């Protein structure tokens, strides 16, 4: 039996990563996600200097999962290239960062910075395109004109096979729209799918309050929310895009949700909301929970059911 | 303490209505509504001609809500008009027609033979903005072009105050683009917030198949899914919007639900999945724990929380 995944050049242990923005904003934290089962880590969502994000409270475990408005906090794109450099530990897993930066121009600078870095140790780029929770800033990827300067930029700027994150679409026009940027840039070789539902509203009822300070209260949800969603976008994706890969985050709370996003077409599987609440050992549960189902279907690699989800 | 909402003229005895689409399709479905403890009721979104909708199976219930893609079955405009005209009982509790013509001819053909009728009965009028579940019929409003042609020709043809029924939007710029066009037409005097979280997809990991036959699987999410969406919706356009009343739609299974769609700033609040689940039965439970949490606060009337959610 093997959770075994080959893509991008890579041999993954097993198909689970973070996702962006849970532990991976400090030193210490990508250490833990190194030392983790994890097949793989990803960085913050990092931009050219640094933030300190959104004031508090600006996050809110809920019990069908979260709710945030962090605001891009992140020691800036020096940092996390640093990390990539010179402190991470390859031999380990390989290593992703996620760019996003709040303009094109600012995304330009940094993706060239990531060049000679790529080239020396392999760092895979992640395009943030759905940052929903800065002031002011609309979610790039639901601009499809806007979407199309990023990729035709960041291509030109930094010339090497990259993925993006995009946030959830809710219209077949959407994907169509969305998938047809996409394929118009052989270098965009991944899609991540997808980040929060964004612009969510939680008040309890008892103070008749919002339960996070930022944008009146309105921030980015996860969890068991966005998992039909999540997978939606996956599968769809995965058939719009078939000279690309697809990942799967959202709603991953164990190898049942594991499954049925590679089962929609998942290559890689990201954990957010659950990580936050769980901590890096979620990741033995999982490796364990996803061999338990395969033994039980008697299925003996990944690649017997990737994509395999079956229609009426 | 009161529940009764006082808008458009009419007294309606409590906020609680049924979702279109829910209870509403046939003669039987309104009469059980109309004998229901709801304050008002809404027919089935209707077209020109009648619909047998999408094959099976179309609709699944889940632990957390529902996923359906019904196809707009519905008896055809003249039925639900007939209905209003003839068969309603307007002392029990006013009457909602919901239309969503699959074009603007359509919609405009429509809404002119439900003028008279609303003269005379005081039928209202909700124009249907975000039906997900047609194939090679995007949501309306998820164009802001195609949704200012719509409001245009149905502002001139009908030209009686109407209501729109909108999809979710997840983008601050979404929020503010939609209420620019919405702001534009005086006759709109309501706007419902939401409808289902478009094109979900649910898979079954025993037989590795989706639960819906309809599009490969996609359909709308309705129930605890999208109560956080619903929310921020209807309070983004309650500030947005401060002309035109808004009408909640989303998670509500209890009076909890309902308290927080109003202190958002609902006037009405429909309830879908919930009624699916439970039947008619429900308006008399939520009329219980609505009373039962004013009179804890110390709330005479909806009017002394309505929209006075408290930010940080
Ligand atoms: C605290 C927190 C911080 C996040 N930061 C980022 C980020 O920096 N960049 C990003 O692309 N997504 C970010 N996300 C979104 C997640 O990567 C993920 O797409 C989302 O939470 C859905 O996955 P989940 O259901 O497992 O939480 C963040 C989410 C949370 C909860
Ligand atoms: C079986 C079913 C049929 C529906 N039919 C309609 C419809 O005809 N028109 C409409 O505008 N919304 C329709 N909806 C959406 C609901 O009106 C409502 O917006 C959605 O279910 C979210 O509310 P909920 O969380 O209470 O279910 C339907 C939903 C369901 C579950």
């Amino acid at each position: 039996m093997s959770l075994k995944v080959n893509i991008l050049g890579h041999e993954f242990s097993n198909p689970f990563m973070n996702a962006a923005g849970v532990l991976c904003t400090t030193e210490e934290d990508l250490r833990r996600m190194t030392e983790s089962e994890s097949g793989s880590l990803i960085g913050k969502s990092c931009t050219l200097a640094p933030r300190t994000g959104n004031p508090e409270p600006r996050y809110f475990g809920l019990p069908l999962g979260s709710i945030n408005s962090m605001g891009l906090p992140n020691l800036g794109v020096d940092f996390y290239l640093s990390y990539a450099a010179q402190t991470h530990d390859y031999s380990r897993k390989p290593l992703f960062l996620s760019m996003s930066g709040l303009s094109v121009e600012e995304s330009v600078e940094m993706v060239k910075k990531l060049v000679p870095i790529t080239k020396e140790k392999g760092t895979i780029l992640e395009l943030n395109l759905s940052a929903p929770n800065v002031p002011g800033k609309p979610q790039v990827g639901y601009d499809f004109d806007t979407t199309r300067t990023y990729l035709q930029k960041v291509s030109e700027a930094y010339g090497l096979p990259f993925g993006v994150k995009m946030p959830p679409y809710f219209d077949i026009a959407h994907f169509d729209m969305a998938a047809a940027v996409l394929n118009d840039f052989p270098l965009v070789k991944f899609i991540t799918c997808v980040n929060s539902i964004g612009n969510g509203l939680v008040i309890d009822p008892a103070n008749e309050t919002v339960v996070i300070k930022p944008k009146q209260g309105f921030g980015g949800l996860g969890g068991k929310y966005v998992l039909p969603t999540a997978l939606a976008n996956v599968n769809a994706f995965f058939r719009r895009c078939p000279d690309k890969l697809v990942f799967g985050c959202g709603g991953v709370y164990s190898g049942e949700e594991a499954f049925l996003h590679i089962l929609a077409g998942a290559s890689m599987v990201q954990v957010g909301t659950a990580l936050h609440d769980e901590g890096p050992i979620i990741f033995a549960r999982l490796n364990k929970e996803l061999q338990e189902i395969m033994t039980n279907k008697g299925y003996k690699t990944l690649d017997e059911f990737r994509g395999r989800v079956k229609t009426m």
